[PDB]
């Protein structure tokens, strides 16, 4: 029924690094043209562009429409942004699948984009401040990384799961090192090259082509990992080294019925067999993926053991270990090329970034059944099962 | 197959008016609870909440999830926000319907919410400003009302459509006055009572219950209308009087299969027969509804003549006249109780606001076929056809 | 040797009141024009303009020169601002006197101006804020009213003075109320008309002439003052009622040698016999007037008992009572037309505002010896003796 | 009559350089302690502290007093800041002299301090911004470098002066390069060591001692000056290389009667023989020094040819050449150790910084008569004559 004809993602930038002054719709446009080019589909055949994006403050009207127009998709197609926090990227793909499944569209470009670097500071000032100091709020932290129910950071929610699952520092640290070493190993062997579409950082005193994940760290040591101080709980266990980072990036998929891809002679990266989204306690939002994955598997008619490859988003080492511990899937087939701790976590783009890595790894090793899943702030999980053809 | 079991909207606040300090999710909570109580469905039975919202800067992580939790939808449910600018409120409902249509959900609350008053001022300040003044940008203007491709305001787009359609000042003014007069009549006659759920503005020095659309102007004259100066084009034709305003509000609908409503004893407000979204030139974005309405009639298998009631959002008199002129529907069945010029236009909530208006008027006059449509900044239209049961 | 030929002040405005959006330099230029007019002196004869001013942030290069240029003082004269906090308006007069006493000028305009309403919020942003919320600081509080050594408000130094002199709430409120009733009666009787020069607040939708002190409360009651909550110490004694307010105004004096005023046939408002400035502990800065008045009296060769009238500025009733208790002057000759609790406290202007008040009352009742004195944040006092000719 | 018993200055910091986060009062405190130590005068004997400062926004209540307290000056002493823009640090000395001349003080510490790096960005937000962007104003530019009458930067006044005196790019550049070459030669030979007092930048990760002017460029080339583009008039003649910079620093002098220096066995740096301040057209502010120096010499009884050494502040090479051309003093006795284009221009402190340079060079070469003068924004000049004893 619905297949991902092609896919592409930019490299994931570090915070205030290579994409520091790049609006997310510019990386979005590059990724949208990439998918088109890759499948051999003309921009004019796109019905709609669906892009998850959690932090658009200051970017102007509907950045998803700006991305589409800049990538050549005519003014006749439509475009919209959506937010389901970290799940956005993946959710958007399911939403475009639904556009086709109900017969409302033929071809959708879906994924997410995000510029955490470009997220601005703000204040509500229409009433005015008659007397006294007032806070300038960092919208990336307020609107993207702070739980709205308990007022604390995602990091504390990770601590909640750490304590609850009795996941020691050394255990999270071990997990972190492995994702670095695995992300570094994969990048060195050219395993991220099919998925990445170089992005040209338009300069003045030089244009720069970015085609490598700059957030991965080469030669990560356990010693350096164990000397870092806890970033959220002063006598905590979560640190900067075992937590994902603040990053920029964009990732997308080209969707169409399976019959359509056959009419066009396209070899699809996979069929979307199912997807799902379930809520959980906001305090332990990191557990999100447990219920959602299970549901997704139930809806696809598959067992956990049927999965050949898995991409479970690395928000925090504590949550990742808890996910894997509970689900019990074989660790060796999960984040084979490294995860968000090494790669990065451009919130609104991450769900599509991990779908790209899944998709191109599944083709590369010939795996048939796959699943991508992410935890979501506010206590939610999103999962999707993909099957190759 | 999918019906609108119940619906509710808060009154529409004036800018920095009744809801001046009310966060959009608060307005949404109340509309989530209203739709739930008006259909007899428990919050625990809600699977997902979808809320169109264009300006959430600074409201924290995913205001839709905040709204849902505040209203009592359990943490096991899911929520998300989406942005197709002005069509957001209506598109949510279509998106929600698709959730049930693909069997991924049973019961959904969809609509939109917006606090234009609470939109903050922002600046990207991570680099630091070594020297020189910098701009604190109004996200309301920048992210909600400015065309991202031509840099001008929506009002200019309206001017483009007036010139194009040769719509004179007097003819735009005549439409505005009638909109005010129909809204005022409607309000005096208790015609907005069913759809409105009174909202309690939690005070300190007292609570204030708001149950009336405060932006409608009583006794609007043609003289006062003709004295106003053009707001966007210095020697233009669009004024503050013949353009909608800046406003706050929320509206939603409770969706479920026709079968499910039947199992429950609910008498639905309507069956969603079709919906459609189409793009047009950003410069003449107000023509959006033409192609969109036509596409949705096509998908429903209806002729324009088949409609008994229409709600075509009045962003600007010049675009509303163009639309009506083009489509040729009977003016007498369009915005029977007044439109956005009088009622206001809380961006992300406006499509759900007009769906409420349509739906309660179809039940009260016994209309069978109705259509709701809105122009969208960036150059898009959205439309939905509803049939009574 | 040096006399005050004439003086003028603007009415004192309420915080964000009649001069809510009037830069201080506009209020200062009207006072410069009035002192000139009053003395029969032309703006081309002024050598230098000296204006105390504590909060000039954002008003642009040297506001004293902006006021001087606006008044028509030639470009060949000079002008400068100074800041000895609340004693500023009075210390500028002392400093203007000194220019003439040393032969460096013949004609000086000296006093103060302040727009507390127009003070801005600020932040040091050159280095950049990598991430996190940051404070926008009210410059009026931080630079005008917070002690820099102890970090608390001037209000807390008043509580310190209340404890140490054992001043009860009741005694302070009675002083406060008498301050209001004396001001009201001298306002109603027209005793502020001579000193005040009307200020024209330039409208758009109408020019407004301001010629009355608007912070003075009419029919102030003991009861409503008694009911107020402490404002600085949750369980203190200083309240908004018995403390001075936040205000806007300007005030000045025209100076020249006695011999010069004699050549011109000018009947001066008085001779500056002496002045003094002395420091005290910043914790009890309200006590400043004690050592400073004793020193000005000593330098004049006068006993406390030789004074006929006194203007002892009312920062807080706690400190005014203390000052009066220690000096032991007859209370009936102190602030006979009310004081700053009623009239207000536009920080840099205050010392010249009370000087104007002293001057015009000395002329009206034929008082021969007077003194003006103020307390100063930071732990200082300033006083000036004046004798009539 | 009045002498300068001792003097000291901190090295001049580069913009956002060595003193990037050092509040001005900390730099002033080290210079007050240096002057005391230098004169064998204890802080308990100081009567008053007078500090020129143009941009104190956000540093808290009267920074002059903060500096004085930090240096141990007793709370019984007084302190104030003043602002005659660029003339401030020199005016402070003339005003402190006046304190003593009139018998109100015996011992004064007077000069200036400025942290242009710490000046903040601000906005008047008390009335609120109902809608539309607002500017965050750079207080350094607005309040220190922008002319309030014509709206343009001090650099445009320099273009006015270059046009009017027909100073070519080439001649300004040759003046700029010799200013750098002379300051560098003086720094390398140890000539700034007597006047500089080392300032310790209290760090966390290490304390840094700053005792070298860091803005002076070594091996400055004419070629590099010539290639620069005009900074203020796109087709102008003033550039970043021929203009002074934005800088941080403090400087002062300790003052007492000549008879009191004699009682103490102090060998003073000089006798203040006269000073003067005169205005000029704001558009040609740079010419300030002409009438002020001519008036100061007149008051001294000196002809221009009587001076042995001159410090004429180099705001811009255009105005410094105009001054020199008009006055006609032998250029080889002016700014013999380089001037502000090389050393820097910490607005409020500059006048005291060049007074320190004059004094210590007069003592080294045995120069008997000197003069220090500066141009001032808003159209003013200040000058001081000094004779050695
Ligand atoms: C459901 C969900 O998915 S919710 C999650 C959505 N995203 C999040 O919740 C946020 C996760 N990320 C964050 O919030 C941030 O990245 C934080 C708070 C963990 C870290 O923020 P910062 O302190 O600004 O990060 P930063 O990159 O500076 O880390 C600090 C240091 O850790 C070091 N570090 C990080 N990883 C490693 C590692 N593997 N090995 C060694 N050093 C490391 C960095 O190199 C840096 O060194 P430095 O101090 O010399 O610069
Ligand atoms: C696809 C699309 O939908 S795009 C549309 C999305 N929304 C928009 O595009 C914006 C349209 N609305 C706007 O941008 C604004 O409301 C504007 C620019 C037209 C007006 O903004 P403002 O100038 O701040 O509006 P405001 O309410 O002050 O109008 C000014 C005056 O007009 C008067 N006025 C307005 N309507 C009338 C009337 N019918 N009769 C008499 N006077 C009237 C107001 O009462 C007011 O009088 P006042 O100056 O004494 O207060
Ligand atoms: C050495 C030196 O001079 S330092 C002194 C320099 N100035 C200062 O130190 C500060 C003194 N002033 C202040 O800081 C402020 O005015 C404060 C903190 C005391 C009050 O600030 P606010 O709380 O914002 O003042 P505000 O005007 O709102 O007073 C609150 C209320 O008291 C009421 N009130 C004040 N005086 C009276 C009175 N005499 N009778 C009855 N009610 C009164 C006001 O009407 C107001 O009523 P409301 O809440 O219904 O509006
Ligand atoms: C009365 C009165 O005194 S009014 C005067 C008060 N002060 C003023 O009016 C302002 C004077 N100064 C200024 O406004 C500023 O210094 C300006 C606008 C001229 C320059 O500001 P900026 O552009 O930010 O200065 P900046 O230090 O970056 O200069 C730019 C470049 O010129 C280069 N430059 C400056 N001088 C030289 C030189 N002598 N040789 C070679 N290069 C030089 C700098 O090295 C820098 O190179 P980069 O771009 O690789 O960094």
């Amino acid at each position: 029924s619905i297949v991902i004809a092609s896919a592409a993602r930019t490299a994931v930038g570090s915070f205030n690094g290579a994409f520091a002054n790049t609006p997310a719709h510019e990386l979005g446009a590059t990724v949208i043209s990439a998918v088109l080019e890759r499948a051999g589909v003309a921009a004019g055949e796109v019905n709609e562009v669906i892009l998850g994006q959690v932090l658009p403050a200051g970017e102007g009207q509907n950045p998803a429409r700006q991305a589409a127009m800049k990538a050549g998709v005519p003014q006749e197609a439509t475009a919209w942004g959506m937010n389901q926090l970290c799940g956005s990227g993946l959710r958007a793909v399911a939403l475009g699948m639904q556009q086709i499944a109900t017969g409302d569209a033929s071809i959708i470009v879906a994924g997410g984009m995000e510029s955490m670097s470009m997220a601005p500071h703000c204040a509500h000032l229409r009433g005015g401040v008659k007397m006294g100091d007032f806070k300038m709020i960092d919208t990336m932290i307020k609107d993207g990384l702070t739980d709205a129910f308990y007022g604390y950071h995602m990091g504390t929610t990770a601590e909640n799961v750490a304590k609850q699952w009795q996941l020691s520092r050394d255990e999270q640290d071990a997990f972190a090192v492995a994702s670095q070493n695995k992300a570094e190993a994969a990048q060195k062997d050219g395993r991220f090259k099919d998925e990445i579409v170089p992005f040209i950082v338009k300069g003045r005193k030089g244009d720069i082509t970015v085609d490598a994940d700059e957030y991965i760290r080469h030669g990560a040591t356990l010693d350096s990992m164990a000397k870092l101080r806890p970033a959220f709980d002063k006598e905590g266990t979560v640190t900067a080294g075992n937590a994902s980072g603040l990053n920029d990036g964009a990732a997308a998929a080209l969707l169409m019925s399976e019959a359509e891809a056959s009419r066009r002679g396209i070899q699809p990266l996979g069929r979307i067999v199912s997807w799902a989204t379930v809520g959980v306690d906001p305090k332990v939002m990191g557990t999100g993926p447990i219920p959602a994955s299970r549901k997704a598997l139930e809806r696809a008619g598959w067992k956990i053991g049927d999965l050949d490859l898995v991409e479970a988003n690395e928000a925090f080492a504590a949550q990742a270990c808890a996910v894997n511990k509970d689900l019990g899937w074989d660790p060796s087939i999960v984040n084979v090329n490294g995860g968000a701790i090494a790669i990065g976590h451009p919130i609104g783009a991450s769900g599509a970034r991990i779908l790209n890595t899944l998709l191109f790894e599944m083709k590369r090793r010939g795996a048939r059944k796959g699943l991508a899943t992410l935890c979501i702030g506010g206590g939610m999980g999103v999962a999707m099962c993909i099957e190759s053809l």
